[PDB]
């Protein structure tokens, strides 16, 4: 991915890092044709105008509280 793409979806206040990876995995590799290549480690647009490195359920529960800290529910993603 030398072009650079984003993934802004709608997450809930219950979605775990697992459920999160499912959404992405469904938008990155959900079709069964021949061979697929899923992912796990991804980046997200933090509240500082710059993508950061998300750990797991930890940075997920934190990043979540940051979204609802105002009125945001969508989460951005990167493909490094």
């Amino acid at each position: 991915g030398a072009m650079g793409s984003i993934f802004t979806l709608l997450v809930e206040k219950v979605w775990n890092f697992d459920d999160l990876i499912m959404a992405i995995n469904s938008k990155i590799s959900n079709t069964h044709n021949n061979n697929i290549s899923p992912i796990t480690k991804i980046k997200y647009q933090d509240e500082d105008g710059d993508f950061v490195v998300l750990g797991s359920d930890e940075d997920w529960n934190v990043a979540k509280e940051m979204l609802a800290e105002n009125n945001e529910k969508f989460l951005n993603i990167r493909l490094y």
